[PDB]
């Protein structure tokens, strides 16, 4: 029961003989374009990893099909391989500069460490086991250890937003106290009338989506024809305190349609949000309907976005946690990223094969890094948005009860925005049967869509990749599942069908000259300096 | 499982009773100072029991690739934590660490080894063909060599080999090394010690502590070492019959002329005590008055019908093939014979000398032992080619038709009392051949059986107190028998031996060595075959 | 005293008149191959400046015999003589077309130059009064080289020959490019070629076509065309990537690389080897590497042309051969990262013939061929870089400290002694040479532990050297016992006239191999010449 590893593993090993030998000729070749006045990772380096796959692969079946001294017999020859690996990987960097050297080690450490269930507290199994009173103090105590390892790995350098990453050109057409809206130059002659408006989460930097050219959402958006506005929200400071989380919706989410009015002269735009902002988008839409305002969202797109909590995944929930740490958000004002980075890890999708080793067989940087530099870019949360988060949605649910109150005013029957809601099969943050269950919360035309990956990989999955797939197509979230269809490649062309389908194009849209240029001041705001 | 973790808590106990105390140490530097890694250790015990772990937790318990996954992590985090232990480590060590470690790697791969590869197996499962399969997987195997061929090596005289002596003779074939006394008092006979032409003589005489030389001389006893030539081209008719006579005979001469002796105490290993066990046959046939008052005889085959492991090579198309390329090319290449077999193979290198070695405050004995596996030598063509033809393959010595200078040899008519010492786990010479051959001899004879393979077992201080021994002095139909009639002893079987030779008069005062032509190791035994600056 | 002077210039008169009487004939059966519908320099002026020897000869020889005023009439002579020989020139270029004209003058003043001891640091007279008595010599010396440099700049700006055309074309393929060489193979000429092929290692200080010049004199065409499968090594000319390059490299990614590449395209593990000023250096350090290391014999015979082992005696190069100056150097050459050919040509020539201008000047045009001295001239002038290290490793460890004759010399960690190398060696080397002094030469062959062999030739640096047999120009001292000294092997070695050329071929064939069918060298990477030595430091479109 071997056979699919070891072809996947030829498979893996023939592409990186062929990148060799690609190398090979590259470098020959470069000798005749030499003057006499001036002057990426070894493959080497690669093989010695994939030959420890193969190598431990053979030795597991090699032990298996040989059935006190035969476990240890594997263990050494395990060993050996070890060895082996740890020699080979530490020749292979014989010309590596010892700078990039030290970046090699750093993200290495970096990951072994997102890996390691324990260094996360919501995976940690001591706190599992407890699941009164007296517990709320020993997690403290097992954050502020957990703490200081992150702090002691960050004190013993990365990549810069707006030359590696987030580099989409655009510019700044609005800034408030709580969000840069960014405005995209565009590549095509004509784009669409309605403009593109995304609305991130505020638990992460907004970069997610717009990485590198090759897997950038918002470039995929701009070539498709399509104004593309992006709200970056503002990493909390001590001043941004006693925000709350309806702020967001009205003072950050509507402001940013008049803003984007105020910039193309539409009061109707295609709404697209992520985990938290698709929700804010919910909330914003609720508030619009419920009042009798004009439709200012024509078509919303939530992705991996919890409307019914009922199934959290992965503890917190419970009342008395609930109530101490809204104290001590009360105590510090805001919620540290960094306290709150050893709580959980939002990246655990496949991430070495798919976005290290694979990149990296694609000529590409390899893109386990950018994640990896954006996971640990965490930001701050506000003090009373975040309590709000906690009871009135995680804890009392506020939204599926109908209790729930946008400054004394929601009820999402009420919205007739035709919905798309994707969603993520492995995700462990937003599980995907509670998205299919907030799904018919809406009044209106819902469709739904389930990627083939986890929480980020089935998102951020470029069609040009042609990595993952997704399925299309009822009475229970499994009902659905069993009757869609299996569909290769990126689901992003259905997204875009979706909005184009409903419906004349204008000229491309230049914008205004506006306040910054496109990675904008809020976003470069780091924790650790 | 239990008995796994267990031993695992015992090192780890002892790795971290050792680090307090390495950590009380600096303490109290602190207080007595006047103006004028072992988190590498920690790191690989950190992955024995966090794979251990895991392996028994899925075990009990797509699965494949999940322990694949959780495995390469484990590997991941070795590689990092025994990175970050070699921080502040000089640059030379950290070399020396990653030059031996590439050998113990190349070392304990069964295919790196001719006489254990199983591609080689498959062949002998041919005729004129196995030859040229065997010819490939040669070359193979020599090429591999070529790239590891590293100034990692240690330094005859100052690192290892640094008892004091004097070499008082020089021939064509050896250095005879008088090793200068520590005692006020020495017995009268003194030690001849014929150590193997296979490898280098070192191995009896590494460190003070482990130092079988030393320790001889330390129990009041003139000790006289043969020190081999590393054979060149020129050697290239050199016999078995001239290493016999020309090299032990002419000894115990050189032993006479800076003595006065007539008669000494024999000390044999690996092919020695073969050529003494045949010096002594010749000595007796032709009936000159007995020169060997004592034999030890460490690891000796006289018998070859248990071959072990090495019994692949003996089939006559590739003893022919030999036999033709070390008649045209001279010698046989201590460069080829390396990759053909390894006289260290013992089962508890990594744990017992080189943890533990870690544990007692030693440099690690793994280290020497792998340097001097590594310092191979030549072969005579004709030497080589009597060794395979007429003692492995024919077995002349058993059946009474070895000639030596056309002497017929009979051990039978031997009447030196021997003592054969071998090894229960080793894979030159099995103890049941030795044992076969002990009742060739025609005097008294005892032999003991070591708890350890080829090498461990043998240089066992009496210091280190690690393993045990067997002795029976009855008389037995068979190995199993006697082994079944011996007790175990724990302890070293050095002072088991000394007792033989002594319980054999009033000792006479310590001989010093003249000042002779050579200082201590002398210069024969430096000879590399891959120099070293 | 002057019976042979004008022996001289009378044979050369009388074979210039000859000449002329054949460039006659010449042009008036072109006038015959006239199509209705549609070089040689003119011996007038040749005539032009042996009229001026001869005179002045005469007028010298007049006024000794005669011999203020007398003073002053020789000096107003003599400048009649030079003004009738300026004349005479400019007329004989009449029809002469203006391209021609500017090569004349090139070449002219570039001989000029050439010839001028003060325009070289070596053999420059205000440099060596710094020398008899630190820091003064240092900036001396930089501020004379500096301007050196100046003067031959401004002469480049205001500016012949094409490889594979014109020079190096004889025809072959390249068989392996790497970092530091192309390995050209030639291909053959004859039916059947020797078992073990021949590789040269050129040196690293000026590009290897003086080796292959012109078919006439080229050594690698003659190797050739005696049955002989040749390999030549071609040295990258090193650039400010290079700049960490040591002579190790050399040594070791150059000439054993070249090895195993010559076995790659043969499958011979052991060829004949021939080098020349410093790749014979590098080749005996080739040798001494794989000895030192007890690898398998690789190299069959060697011949080393002008190579110095032994430093002892430097020749005229010892003026720079100081601690102060070589720390100076050292400086630049790792700041800088190269050592510019630009400058080393000011330093020294390594073209220093006495009879440059008689024997391949003007006998080379009485033999109907165009000047060779052109063709030595431009490859003097074609200069090429050194890396930063290279240099410092050359200044250092074998000219100042001579670390092969003491045995300190370590290539990679390895200790050099060439007592180990069981090759048979045949030493060339040449009674005029001003770079690699014989003596010196001979001193050196003693460090071999093998067979060895001694040759003189009876010329310079180049022209002793570059004697193909056809010319049968000049000769060779031979002695094939062992001598104490230098003097006592020149006291009991027999003189040979011609050429050295078959003894080295004799040298190479005796110790051996039935021959085999002549390899054709491979499609390969490139034509004959290769793309490493086109690379000029001066460039030419």
């Amino acid at each position: 029961s071997y056979g699919p590893l070891f072809e996947a593993l030829a498979h893996y090993n023939d592409k990186l003989l062929a990148m060799a030998k690609a190398q090979t000729e590259r470098t020959a070749q470069a000798l005749l374009q030499t003057n006499l006045d001036d002057l990426q990772q070894p493959w080497q380096l690669i093989q010695a990893q994939m030959n420890w796959w193969q190598d431990q692969l053979k030795l597991m079946q090699h032990t298996l099909l040989k059935s006190e001294q035969p476990i240890y017999d594997y263990l050494k020859q395990s060993y050996l391989l070890t060895a082996r690996h740890l020699l080979a990987s530490v020749d292979a960097l014989e010309g590596v500069p010892q700078k990039s050297r030290e970046r090699l080690r750093f993200f290495t450490r970096q990951y072994v460490n997102a890996m390691a269930p324990s260094n996360f507290l919501a995976t940690n199994p001591e706190l599992l086991k407890l699941t009164g009173q007296n517990l709320v103090r020993g997690l403290a105590l097992l954050a502020e250890d957990l703490e200081r390892s992150a702090d002691q790995l960050n004190i013993r350098s990365a990549f810069e937003l707006g030359r590696d990453l987030a580099l989409t050109p655009g510019r700044v057409v609005q800034r408030t106290e709580l969000y840069e809206l960014i405005q995209y130059s565009p590549t095509t002659e004509t784009v669409g009338k309605t403009p593109v408006l995304i609305v991130p989460p505020f638990i992460n930097k907004y970069y997610i989506m717009d990485m590198r050219p090759q897997n950038s959402l918002v470039a995929w958006l701009v070539a498709q024809g399509q104004t593309v506005f992006m709200i970056s929200w503002r990493n909390p400071g001590v001043a941004q305190a006693q925000i709350d989380l309806d702020d967001y919706v009205v003072d950050g989410v509507i402001a940013a349609l008049d803003g984007v009015e105020a910039a193309t002269g539409e009061r109707e735009v295609h709404g697209i949000g992520y985990c938290i902002g698709g929700t804010a988008l919910s909330l914003a839409m609720g508030w619009l309907a419920a009042r009798r305002q004009k439709q200012r969202v024509r078509t919303a797109t939530l992705f991996t976005t919890l409307l019914d909590f009922s199934q959290p995944g992965e503890i917190f929930i419970h009342e008395p946690i609930i109530a101490a740490l809204e104290a001590q958000n009360e105590a510090k004002g805001i919620m540290d990223g960094r306290q709150l980075a050893v709580s959980f890890s939002l990246l655990r999708e496949s991430l070495y094969w798919n976005y290290y080793i694979d990149s990296y067989l694609k000529g590409q940087s390899p893109v386990a890094f950018d994640l990896l530099h954006w996971n640990s870019d965490s930001t701050n949360v506000a003090g009373k948005t975040h309590n709000s988060l906690l009871r009135r949605l995680y804890l009392e649910n506020q939204l599926v009860k109908g209790e729930l109150k946008i400054r004394n005013t929601i009820d999402l029957g009420k919205v007739k925005t035709p919905v798309l809601l994707v969603s993520a099969v492995d995700d462990h943050i937003a599980l995907w049967q509670g998205t299919w269950q907030g799904m018919k919360l809406f009044g209106g035309e819902q469709r739904f869509l389930l990627a083939e990956s986890g929480h980020i990989a089935g998102i951020i999955n470029p069609p040009a990749a042609n990595k993952y797939g997704f399925w299309h197509n009822a009475e229970s979230p499994e009902s659905w599942l069993a009757g869609a269809t299996h569909q290769g490649g990126s689901w992003w062309p259905e997204m875009m069908g979706f909005i184009q389908n409903r419906d004349e194009p204008v000229p491309a849209r230049v914008p205004e000259e506006g306040l910054a240029p496109a990675p904008g001041h809020y976003v470069k705001v780091r924790l650790n300096p």
